């Protein structure tokens, strides 16, 4: 045995495993259950806390991945496989993971809680890019990551019903957060300093915890990477959720809510996943079938209303985007795009792409988008049109929604820091035209380049160390700047006045002003006004 | 005759004329001023098409400028050179259809290309006798034969009751056309080549030139054209027959008048000054860069809207030179946008900006106005007074001149014409308007005409060299349809404007510089998006 790998939490004893990190050992407690398996009659229902266990629970291996659709667009392709489940799929998946320095910290250490992305229909805390050993070893951080239900299992809703209230996947995350308040101290973590961070749907999830009162007492700071609670894809109305739920029911042979849900519960998991994608209202990209719902409960109102009228006085937030938020999504549905060629498109393909990229847009609105992104000096140039289609998708779904959030949070009392990540991993396997795709800053924040066997450049390894510092400094103090180091340059807070943000790349920090200011004014101020009349 | 300068006696279709020998910096020039080309359009001729001037007896004296067409006189800034320089400099009268001719002295031995100037003034003012349109420099230095004509403005030249016989509209344009025919028939007597006539004009004059390009009967009277800061298409150069009818009958009511015959007959009994006194009271909304009586789409002179005509016209054998000045809109702001004055910096608030936009784009809906505001707002400093002031200027300039010009250059180029484009960026050292206005509408004219060559005018030496360059460009273009000088490979060339490369040059003290895209993004907003917003 080894007293450093043995811990006692409210539900019982656990035994972790000593793991090897480039510069030393780390303690890892993997696959800890935080809820009763949400199986059988518990499908679609809120999670219940895990009942106490006897003996020493083995926490040396990752638990199962929540049941979800598996990507098959590019079989054998590293670029896609790296996001696919790396453990058995099962509805019994509510487990979390903890990494801590070895030996366990002498004094309470700030805690970082990761919430993965995957459009609310996929993902898992066991993926290699979320490996928390690096942050634990190098920065002495206590890192936690939980699995939460996705797809229909976590978000199918029949608003108002008792058996399928919606947002249970968000409640899974919340329960994991409560578990941290109650047990993290046993691992040397400071429950009084918990920072949530996540990417994409994970970022939107973090945003939702910021906007839901019951979550606010479970964390202190937040980081949203390439994702927000507001925006066109992160939420749906109660009406739209009901529509999709009943439509999915129909597609699988079911059928009063109770009856419908009861029948949905008798169906095999893969049956539900098989039809998940057939409930989307129009042909589109960056749209997901089962996502959080404005239930008037977890979310008292739309994220839009909540961020416009919220008081964020004592909150510190770090937000940012990658250089090419939209490239990735284009190959999943826009005619003319592929990872295998340059994807130089025609102007016609561009107008077609926009209708798919902004599925909710009227013809006039679509026209405005086209006229705004067309480069009138080279209106027919294939390369510009291709890069413009990427920008439309990235701006509409991430950048502008992020600019919007940064602005409201800053205007309403929060301390905000913003960035744009611009370094493309030397090991990226997607084509060059995609630039720095959605999700590729993660491996750097988690510190993977510090693993010699991964073949990153020496520069990349120094870069990752910088980023890890920023994130952990932010977790420690609510300020990413190094408290002691007297000449940086400094990363200034983001404000509505100066709108300052920094570029994260191999070069030293560079301060810039206005995050796609003109273009986001188009998306955030004009387009809305357009559709509410037309 | 007997003792007179034999070089100043000339005969034209209507009779004998005696000109005057004038002095130009580098030598003498011949000037024939105040030649009548039409019967005085007075009394029962008011509002009617011009009739050719009947022959006269004896030697008509053509040594001084004739009357200025009856028009509104600006008094916004009494005593101010900036405004006075455009005011009438001869007696006002409805008897005003006269033209002027400048030629080298002695008159050219072989046929010389002819340049015909058509003045601007929003179709409500102007005169060919203003100092900035003095043709002596172009005649003396480039050996050009320059002609300029007065044409009726305001109600006298554009009030129309479409379909009627007594006030068909566009008579001011017909006055111009009659002067062009007069040139075809008589310019040879002065040594001008009737087979090489280039029309050039600025603002309403440029719009006029554009309308001659779009009206078949005028096409046989000229060969090349220059449009400076103006176009026949755009929001101010024309009105629909319905709108002209409305304005004319409203003006009729305002002066006590009331069937078209009755109305027009009553209008003809009214004193000229009474018509001018109510001219401005017929505009549909509060606005700037909008004029009461302008060319009407009558389905005659203009068979269709200038927009339709430039989109479907064949401009195969046409060479055109077009351009704008650096700050087309500044000037207009002081005539109606609250917060703007020539006497202070005109730093404005964001609220004043939104209000200025409603006045500057008077025909825009609330949604359209918001679109303009959102497009011109600098979101990094949305409240900065200086940027707002400069943005208000840009809105007015782009909507009324720059984008309409870009639209025109594009259609002409795509449809067979040879087009050359420029942006004039030099501010006269002698300008009396405040610095914030930059290079205002109309201030490139004194340079094209060569005034800086006159020592007494106090222009800098560089300005004088600049003027000489411009005169060369314009006359080269008039001679060959190409502004470039064949005997000179050093000076960078001025490339034609094409839909593909969209090249145009900057005209300033520096040597020519080629640029691409004339306000391409912003004009796409005005020319492609705003309209579509309108179709809903
Ligand atoms: C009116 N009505 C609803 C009847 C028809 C209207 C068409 C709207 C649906 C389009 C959804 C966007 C394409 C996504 N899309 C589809 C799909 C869904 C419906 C139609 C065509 C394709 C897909 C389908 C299956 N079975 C399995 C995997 C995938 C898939 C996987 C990943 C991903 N990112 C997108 C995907
Ligand atoms: C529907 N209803 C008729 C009841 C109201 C609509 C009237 C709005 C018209 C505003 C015209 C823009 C200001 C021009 N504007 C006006 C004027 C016209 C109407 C109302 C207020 C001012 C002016 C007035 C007089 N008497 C004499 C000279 C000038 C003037 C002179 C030069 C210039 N460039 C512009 C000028
Ligand atoms: C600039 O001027 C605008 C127009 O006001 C006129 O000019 C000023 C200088 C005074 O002489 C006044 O009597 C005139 O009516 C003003 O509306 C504007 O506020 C002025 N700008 C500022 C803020 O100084
Ligand atoms: C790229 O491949 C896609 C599908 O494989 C195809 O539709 C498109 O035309 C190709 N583009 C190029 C660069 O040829
Ligand atoms: C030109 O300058 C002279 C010398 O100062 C002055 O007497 C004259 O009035 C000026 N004339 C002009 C055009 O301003
Ligand atoms: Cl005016
Ligand atoms: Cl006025």
């Amino acid at each position: 045995e080894d007293p450093q790998l043995l811990v006692r939490v409210r539900g019982g004893q656990l035994r972790g495993i000593r793991l090897k990190a480039p510069g030393g050992p780390v303690s890892a407690f993997l696959g800890i259950p935080f809820a009763e398996p949400p199986v059988g009659s518990r499908r679609f229902m809120p999670p219940e806390p895990k009942r106490p266990w006897s003996g020493v629970l083995d926490a040396t291996t990752f638990q199962n991945v929540c049941y979800q659709y598996v990507d098959t667009l590019y079989p054998g392709f590293e670029g896609t496989e790296m996001w696919n489940p790396n453990r058995e799929l099962s509805e019994d998946c509510l487990y979390l993971n903890v990494w801590t320095p070895y030996p366990r910290p002498a004094s309470p250490t700030p805690v970082l809680i990761w919430i993965y992305g995957g459009g609310f229909y996929s993902g898992a805390a066991s993926l290699d890019v979320y490996d928390g050993r690096f942050l634990a070893q190098v920065e002495g951080a206590v890192l936690v990551s939980m699995n939460y239900r996705v797809g229909t299992f976590g978000f199918l809703a029949l608003p108002g019903s008792r058996e399928a209230p919606g947002n249970v996947g968000l409640l899974d995350q919340r329960l994991a957060l409560q578990w941290v308040q109650e047990n993290i101290a046993a691992f040397g973590g400071d429950p009084m300093s918990v920072t949530l961070f996540g990417e994409s749907a994970g970022a939107a999830s973090v945003g939702m915890h910021i906007l839901s009162l019951p979550s606010r007492s479970l964390f202190h700071r937040a980081v949203l990477q390439s994702g927000t609670p507001n925006g066109p894809w992160a939420t749906v109305s109660a009406g739209e959720a009901r529509r999709r739920a009943t439509l999915l029911a129909r597609l699988v042979g079911c059928p009063n809510d109770t009856e419908l849900i009861a029948c949905l519960r008798t169906r095999p998991a893969q049956d539900l996943v098989d039809h998940e994608w057939h409930v989307l209202p129009q042909e589109s990209i960056f749209r997901f079938s089962f996502v959080p719902v404005v239930d008037g409960d977890f979310l008292s109102d739309t994220p839009e209303a909540l961020i416009n009228t919220g008081d964020f006085q004592d909150l510190q937030v770090l937000v940012g985007v990658v250089k090419d938020e939209g490239s990735y999504f284009l190959v999943y549905g826009v005619p003319g795009f592929s990872k295998d060629n340059e994807s130089l498109i025609s102007r016609a393909q561009f107008l077609a792409g926009v209708r798919i990229g902004v599925p909710q847009a009227s013809d006039l609105a679509a026209e405005a988008v086209v006229l705004h992104y067309t480069d009138w000096l080279h209106p027919e140039d294939p390369t510009h049109l291709r890069d413009a289609m990427s920008a439309v998708v990235g701006d509409h779904n991430v950048v502008c929604p992020v600019a919007q959030l940064a602005g409201r949070l800053a205007a309403q009392g929060a301390r905000v820091y913003a960035y744009i990540f611009e370094h493309r991993a030397s090991t990226l396997t997607w084509p060059l035209w995609m630039g720095v795709p959605h999700g590729y800053e993660i491996e750097f924040i988690f510190g993977l380049p510090l693993d010699p066997s991964l073949n990153y450049t020496t520069e990349e390894r120094i870069f990752a160390q910088r980023l890890m510092k920023y994130w952990t400094n932010f977790a420690r103090t609510g300020d990413p700047n190094d408290p002691r180091d007297s000449k940086s340059p400094q990363w200034p807070p983001y404000t509505t006045a100066a709108q300052q943000y920094v570029s994260l790349n191999l070069k030293p920090l560079e301060v810039r002003r206005g995050l796609r200011a003109q273009t986001c004014a188009f998306w955030n101020r004009f387009l809305p006004k357009l559709l509410s009349a037309t």
